[PDB]
């Protein structure tokens, strides 16, 4: 099966299986392993790998999409001695996650979000982009081939294509999404399409 | 099955199945979905995802290759009201495509060509490279990790490794492929190898 | 089967099947083809593609890991006339390889090592990184999105995130890994985790 439990390890005494909303579509050629929660109307495309086998949950919110070849994974959140590694855990609305993906988020083809990381609602993570040890705000756009490592990206900012942002001083001065910006409406269109694709693919299974 | 029809959606009243030349080899661990035409002697490697589920055809020409982890997908070409979105359609030799890949084209490992896009004959798209909203000419080389977004790349030019080209002014001044250039003969070698691999893998199926 | 022989071609008269240590774990959604040797306690994750179909062996040493979406492949090492192409072969400890990955090496998610290439022991190849026509020394760190093309990386150096190194003059002046460097202990942690994951996943098969 392509939806599987995680294994017993010294930081994982009890295997967990994914919790998947009945309205989500998981492609047969995707892989979803371990302590993962997937929300309503989510589309998970071929060759995506969502792997939660190092402690703590990976959460994917409602009406989000995980496109072809995307990888979600996380650094260890609990060491062998049972002690939580707080640097590798993100907090969102009072709860702890290894990776938190909000609602109406698009993770476009071949992107990767590696824990610890959080991605806020209505954000487009572009093709081949990379997020690691970062919190990306709501209503952001990461253009194709951009990256955020070790930073907080404020709400409503974008990262231009190819830019690798590794310092908070850079992140603070990123440009703002405006109506005339080329990707200002991209995420809403992609979410609309993917919610409809999920329903159509479900009707073929 | 890994060769599948696309689903019924508001922009796709009628499902389409891929049209695949009998001399092409599609690896069992590749995914090919929807309105796709694959030409003669094409090799599609493990973990490639060719997904035509947003309207209009993805075409892969004769003697081309689609290597491991490559993704082909496209933006919507027909909106819900049946109206064609002309910005997201490319025209090649009088016909309309979401993605057009010409003859003798190599799409090397982990690259991505996202529609609207066209790639001309005898072009090497290097490892991890990215093409989106662009027309790449014939006899071009995109070196590994290069990208073309929103531009036309003239025939016989190359993009150096790691360069992300987003303006036409940049694209117009790209260097020319010459006989002494390091990748000048790369595509011909890769095409020769892949046509022979396709035949060898077909003999094991 | 996802563990397969390579095909008969003009440079490969005799098919070879992978040689895999009984303590290694190969995920069912990985692909391993051809003349490949995998060492003890190696973890190969979903969507990895290890493909040795152009002559010469791809070797993955003991306690190494090949994470999700990683690709290993190599340029042709033997031409049609049976003549070895020496430029495309690396030598390590008196033996010839297309790709050599040493012991305790982490190939992180979506990275790629393309032959000819060698990666020395205790090296971290970061997420989305790229190695081609290069020898990477022991105890190195390639940060996420870095690349080494056509160069030798001395022992104990790192490449900062996003940097594409294509000249030996650049490679010679790369910074050194020190105890206070952010990724100085990353590889040891990742190797420890992956050796334990391999054993846990083996207990579920
Ligand atoms: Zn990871
Ligand atoms: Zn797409
Ligand atoms: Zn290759």
């Amino acid at each position: 099966s392509n939806i599987r439990e995680n294994p017993v390890t010294p930081w994982n005494p009890e295997p967990s299986a994914p919790v998947i909303d009945p309205t989500a579509y998981i492609d047969p050629q995707a892989s979803v392993i371990g302590e993962v929660t997937i929300g309503a109307n989510v589309m998970v495309s071929p060759m995506a790998s969502i792997r939660s086998d190092e402690g703590m949950p990976i959460f994917v919110g409602d009406r989000s999409n995980v496109q072809d070849g995307v990888v979600l994974h996380a650094l260890e959140t609990i060491n062998e001695e049972g002690e939580p590694i707080e640097d590798n855990i993100v907090e969102v609305d009072g709860k702890e996650y290894a990776v938190y993906i909000g609602n109406n988020v698009s993770l476009a083809h071949q992107s990767q979000v590696h824990g610890p990381a959080a991605v806020g609602d209505d954000t487009f993570i572009g093709m081949q982009a990379f997020v690691f040890k970062s919190k990306v705000g709501n209503n952001c756009v990461l253009e194709p081939r951009s990256a955020a490592i070790g930073v907080t990206i404020p709400d409503g900012r974008y990262i231009p294509a190819g830019m690798v942002v590794t310092s908070q001083a850079e992140a603070d001065k990123l440009p703002e999404v405006t109506d005339d910006y080329a990707y200002s409406h991209t995420n809403e269109a992609v979410v609309y399409v993917n919610v409809h694709l999920a329903e159509g693919y479900k009707e073929t299974s």
